[PDB]
């Protein structure tokens, strides 16, 4: 039990209108040889069009909704929408682009979808709220055979060119026409009551219904995402690197220990409300403080209430010291907070567009995170750059930049006892510009971080006696 099988049945309903006296008994076997596409008994890597839905959550940076809306069917113009908010009109003979032929709209399609998914996946997976059209418009931009490898690269063939007869992946397709061997997943298949608009709007107020295909392709990838990661959650699942993976999440814990040690100094708090991941570590363990540990799983849905988190009677006394919020998304931070908060607005591949305003952020697992709301930080300030370091002053080993390149560092946000004697020594400039390379790569990830109104780099100064 890997594939779907091609003898599973499709409950074709949703199809009738467009394809009135379609037989209710359909296995996917016979829908692909009626959508025009011939599988000649063949054992080579791609079994069936379709796809199981948890391969779909597998290949989820993949995902591109897909609708075809009737304008006028072989003497009717077609409009073809996409998840990327493009229109194209197929003609027989937001973006809205008007009716052209198959031939060059089959070249548009190629690159449009080269340009959106070279850099997320090796593949395309069309999510559907099929109703006809788009499953018989897929003859005319879709060739399909065995698996095969890029004519320029050893990734996997996603596109196909007439005019050459060669096949490539989505970095080396242009000029390319067809689309080759792509999934899809028919969103129908899951079992709901009533039309797309009316399961979508149930839980999303972002994707209004502007009546053109691009919209429905929205709204179907949209209630896709809302079943799969924020209704059902599995961080079982693993996703393969396609970026800076590893250097933010090394980031991530560098600009935590450096933060959480610093308010702790300066501040003095005798004990911290560390608040998130069940399974979470002392970031700070040589820190004198008492460090109190409370569970909440990363919130896919709307943002945990803060009144939930600490109301119904822990230290219980959570205004006592400090509190950290370490991607533990709430609707109100309490004043003596330091926090961590993912923007769902950042635009990059590990970021996918979610449900809701939220995002759907993958980085070795997949989590929908609930909308960005600036309103959240009202009780706290934006957390400044700084480094703070306690350590020796000594250099130790090869250095990387040689002593003719090398330019001494002059920083007033170096908090180090070389800077408070006049004259930031090379180990420190080292791990300062290395910790600043560390913080930049993190909040261009999309972090953003916040801390109690209180908290003065100033302080931490007093700490070389
Ligand atoms: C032009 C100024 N300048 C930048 C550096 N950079 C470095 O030393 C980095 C930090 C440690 C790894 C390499 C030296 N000098
Ligand atoms: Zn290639
Ligand atoms: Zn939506
Ligand atoms: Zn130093």
């Amino acid at each position: 039990p890997t594939h779907l099988s091609v003898d599973t049945k499709f409950k074709t309903e949703g199809l009738c209108v467009d394809i009135p006296g379609i037989p209710k008994d359909m296995t996917y076997r016979r829908l692909i040889s009626m959508m025009g596409f011939k599988m000649n008994y063949q054992v080579n890597g791609y079994p069936n069009m379709f796809i199981t839905r948890e391969e779909a959550i597998r290949h989820v940076r993949a995902w591109i909704g897909f609708d075809v809306e009737g304008c006028h069917g072989t003497n009717l113009p077609l409009q073809l929408g996409f998840s990327t908010g493009v229109n194209l009109v197929a003609v027989p003979t937001p973006l809205m682009y008007k009716g052209l032929p198959w031939n060059v709209v089959r070249i548009k399609i190629v690159q449009m979808l080269s340009d959106t998914l070279k850099n997320l996946s090796d593949r395309v997976v069309f999510v559907l709220w099929a109703h006809g059209f788009e499953l018989t418009s897929m003859k005319y931009f879709v060739k399909i055979g065995p698996e095969r490898t890029c004519c320029l690269c050893d990734r996997r063939a996603t596109c196909f060119s007439t005019a050459s007869d060669t096949y490539a992946c989505w970095h080396h397709s242009i000029g390319f026409d067809y689309v080759y061997n792509p999934f899809m997943i028919d969103v129908q298949q899951w079992g709901f009551t009533g039309n797309l608009q009316s399961n979508h709007d149930l839980y999303c107020q972002v994707h209004g219904n502007a009546h053109v295909a691009s919209c429905d392709a929205i709204m179907t990838r949209c209630l896709a995402v809302h079943e799969c990661f924020v209704k059902r959650v599995d961080w079982t699942i693993e996703y393969p690197i396609i970026g800076d993976e590893l250097k933010i999440n090394a980031a991530c814990r560098k600009v935590q220990h450096m933060v959480v040690k610093a308010a702790l100094l300066a501040d003095k708090f005798p004990v911290l409300h560390d608040i998130g991941n069940p399974k979470a570590i002392k970031c700070v363990p040589q820190a004198d403080v008492e460090w109190k540990f409370y569970d909440a799983q990363p919130c896919s849905d709307k943002a945990y209430k803060i009144e939930e988190l600490f109301y119904s009677y822990h230290s219980d006394k959570f205004t006592d010291g400090v509190c950290l919020f370490w991607n533990c998304n709430v609707d109100r931070y309490p004043a003596n907070s330091i926090v961590c908060r993912f923007d769902t607005r950042v635009l990059s591949n590990l970021n996918l567009p979610g449900c809701d305003g939220g995002s759907l952020y993958v980085n070795k697992h997949a989590f929908h995170t609930p909308a960005f709301d600036k309103s959240a930080f009202v009780n706290l300030k934006q957390l400044p750059f700084f480094y703070y370091s306690d350590s020796p002053c000594e250099s130790h080993g090869k250095q990387v930049v040689s002593d003719i390149d090398y330019v001494p560092l002059k920083s007033a946000t170096c908090i180090t006892r070389c800077n408070l004697g006049g004259a930031v020594c090379r180990h420190h400039a080292n791990e300062y510009r290395l910790y600043l390379d560390a913080y930049n790569m993190m909040i261009s990830a999309g972090f953003s971080l916040w801390v109690y109104k209180q908290f003065d780099t100033y302080n931490l100064w007093n700490t070389f006696t």
